[PDB]
């Protein structure tokens, strides 16, 4: 409720350039690794490799649950979702392509009902979910409180930033708090970092947190920064 000092639970959606392997140059922008390091930061539980190329069976399992988002779990309360795009492992087109909103619209969704969705660990889990802990997304539904807007600044960047700008506009229409997160800063390019900062400075009170999921720098800070903004 709006009158409370701390709302106590925070549903955070992590978004950024997403699509086919080709649209990502066979290299995603860092959403999954950011989420993974936040929710389960131990070396034993952190995976650098989280493919979004899935079989129809993987896509229809209870972890993916016919969604283009993943429930990464609960941090203790913060519930973490990654908005992405899953492609078929034979046709290489998005799962349910004809039925889908474009990513920018999909990713800006603030009501995320996926009943009996299980928490995601890794693509190994998929269709083998009995082999992992089975934690369900709360209430089968999340009302998004805020967004982390990811930008890969590591060494086609200008097209990424164009996409980020269009995605930002969709997010801003929600009137939900947004924090820009620069990802893979352990390999960061100063020109890219500078351009990302210029973009965020063009907006009203848009903070930028510089992160590395790989080196485990500023991951908690990115999320805490958003939680603080949510409660303002
Ligand atoms: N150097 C470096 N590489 C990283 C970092 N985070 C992720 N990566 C690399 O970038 C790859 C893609 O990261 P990933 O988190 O899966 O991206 P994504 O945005 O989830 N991709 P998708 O759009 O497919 O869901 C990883 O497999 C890893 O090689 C980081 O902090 N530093
Ligand atoms: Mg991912
Ligand atoms: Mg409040």
């Amino acid at each position: 409720r709006e009158n409370l000092y701390f709302q106590g639970t925070y549903n955070i959606s992590v978004v950024g350039l997403s699509g086919t392997e080709k649209e990502k140059g066979q290299c995603g922008i860092g959403k999954s690794c950011l989420c993974n390091r936040f929710v389960r930061p131990s070396a034993d539980e952190f995976h650098l490799d989280h493919t979004s190329v899935l079989s129809t069976s993987d896509f229809g399992g209870r972890v993916v649950n016919n969604d283009h988002f993943l429930y990464w779990g609960e941090v203790s309360k913060m519930h973490i979702v990654e908005q992405t795009e899953f492609i078929d492992d034979q046709t290489f087109q998005p799962h349910r392509s004809t039925a889908l909103q474009p990513y920018i619209k999909r990713a800006a969704a603030t009501k995320l009902a996926s009943a009996e969705k299980l928490m995601y660990f890794c693509t190994d889990q998929l269709g083998l979910e009995q082999d992992f802990e089975q934690k369900q997304m709360p209430d089968g539904k999340l009302l998004v409180d805020g967004f982390l807007l990811g930008i890969d600044v590591s060494r086609n960047f200008d097209d990424q930033l164009k996409f980020v700008s269009n995605l930002y506009n969709q997010l801003a229409k929600t009137k939900k708090p947004i924090v820009v997160v620069l990802t893979k800063c352990d390999e960061g390019v100063e020109r890219y970092i500078r351009d990302a900062h210029t973009f965020a400075l063009s907006k009203k009170n848009l903070q930028v947190v510089e992160t590395s999921a790989r080196s485990n720098v500023n991951v908690d800070l990115a999320f805490s920064t958003l939680v603080q903004l949510i409660d303002k």
